[PDB]
Parts: C-alpha cells; sequence; structure tokens
C-alpha cells in the first residue's frame, strides 16, 4: 500500500536543492532564492552547505 508513502526531510531538502537549480537553469532567481531559504531551514549540514554556495551565486 502507498498509505505510509511520504518523504523524509532530508530527500525534501535534497529534492529542493535541484529544484533551485532547474529555476537557475531558468534565470528564475527569485523561484531559486525562495526555494534555497527553504533548504537553509531543512537541510542537514551538507545541504545547508551547498543551498548557501547556490545563493551566492545569485549575488
Amino acid at each position: 500500500t502507498d498509505d505510509f508513502d511520504f518523504l523524509s526531510g532530508a530527500d525534501e531538502a535534497a529534492t529542493k536543492l535541484d529544484l533551485a537549480r532547474a529555476y537557475i537553469d531558468m534565470g528564475d532567481s527569485e523561484g531559486a532564492r525562495d526555494i534555497l531559504d527553504e533548504v537553509l531551514a531543512e537541510g542537514n549540514d551538507s545541504q545547508q552547505a551547498e543551498a548557501r554556495e547556490l545563493l551566492e551565486r545569485l549575488a
């Protein structure tokens, strides 16, 4: 069953890191930034670091 199919905080941050990259590829830096900010709050230390890297490319 799919009764318990839900994603695990880090899996969500991982997805969001990739979504953020897609927004960047598309030139929507505002859309990328909003998603990256979620990673800052949600991701582990590595994902937070990566999100910070991506945020710096936007500046």
